[PDB]
């Protein structure tokens, strides 16, 4: 089914490299276990460095997370964005792990607004990248969070039409 379709990494890279976004990844492999979030950041600071907006796809099985490592203004803050039902705390601690290797308290946004978008997190990711383009020098920890609550005060018709849009931008990228 399109209107419920888990979006791949192809199909979420195609659309958020249309217009620093990293290439989705996951957050743990599965047979060697490392967490390729860490080792993707610890190989960063060595080449070139990391930017000032430093925006990780994150998967963690059935989660595309928005993990944006951003300084402002002489620390630098992680800040996760969870679209879906809360994160376990094991989950949680790789997570935090790897903002340890960034240079970082890790703020963990979550809240769940898949009830009427179906393995929506991949749209929300694509949409709140846009978001956080267009806020500029605003805090992104309250430009997510103030969307995240409006979405919520959305109707069902409202939020179904969001997820039907949305899925026809993005699934232009991939065609």
């Amino acid at each position: 089914p399109l209107g419920s379709r888990m979006l791949s990494s192809d199909e979420l890279a195609a659309a958020t490299q249309g217009l620093s976004v990293n290439y989705p990844i996951g957050l743990i492999h599965p047979t060697t276990k490392e967490n390729i979030l860490s080792t993707q950041l610890l190989e960063k600071i060595a080449q070139s460095g990391l930017s000032h907006n430093e925006v990780f796809l994150v998967n963690t099985g059935d989660h595309w997370l928005l993990c944006l490592f951003y300084k402002l203004a002489e620390k630098i803050k992680c800040l996760i964005f969870n679209t879906y039902y809360d994160l376990n705390e094991n989950t949680k601690q790789e997570i935090i792990e790897a903002a340890k290797i960034a240079g970082i308290e890790v703020n963990f946004i979550e809240m769940n607004l898949q009830n009427n978008v179906p393995n929506g997190c991949g749209l929300f990711c694509y949409h709140t990248i846009q978001l956080l383009s267009n806020a500029g020098q605003n805090d992104p920890a309250t430009t997510l969070r103030e969307f995240a609550e409006n979405f919520l005060t959305l109707s069902v018709e409202e939020q179904a039409l969001f997820n039907t849009q949305t899925r026809r931008q993005i699934y232009e990228y991939s065609l």
